[PDB]
């Protein structure tokens, strides 16, 4: 049950799971009804519509059902990394998309002291 957030296919956030409240620092009923775009830095912000349509038109994959790392924006302005997991799902004929996050913050903490040292 860890970070879960699931958007339309436009991009806007349907649900948003508690433990995604304390990993962004918003709120569910903040979330919900904003476009995912607000959870992740420049340039991927501005582009994230774009990605999100190219798949809706393409039919063509390139992270779906993949899993990797990418840096995500909290409230407050801090940027972390955090390996990413997207699924996709159909509901009432439209597409909805599910992101499934673990935070890596501490890993490339641990990694970085360990470099430094
Ligand atoms: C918050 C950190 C996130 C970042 C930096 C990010 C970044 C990106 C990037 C760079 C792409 C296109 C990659 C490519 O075309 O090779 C993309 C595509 C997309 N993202 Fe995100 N994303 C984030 C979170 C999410 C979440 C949580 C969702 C769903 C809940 C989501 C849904 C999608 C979808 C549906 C696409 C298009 C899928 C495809 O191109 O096959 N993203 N994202
Ligand atoms: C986006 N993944």
């Amino acid at each position: 049950p860890d970070a879960m957030i699931v958007i339309d296919g436009h991009g806007i956030i349907q649900l948003f799971s508690t433990a995604a409240e304390r990993l962004f620092g918003w709120s569910e009923l903040e979330a919900i009804g904003q476009n995912v775009n607000i959870l992740m830095p420049e340039p991927d912000r501005s582009r994230h519509d774009s990605y999100i349509s190219r798949y809706r038109t393409t039919s063509d994959p390139h992270i779906i059902g993949i899993g990797r790392i990418v840096t995500g924006k909290r409230r407050d302005g801090t940027t972390f990394p955090m390996h990413l997991s997207i699924g996709e799902m159909q509901s009432g004929g439209e597409p909805y998309f599910t992101g499934f996050v673990r935070d890596l913050t501490e890993h490339q903490q641990t990694q970085a002291r360990l470099q430094e040292l």
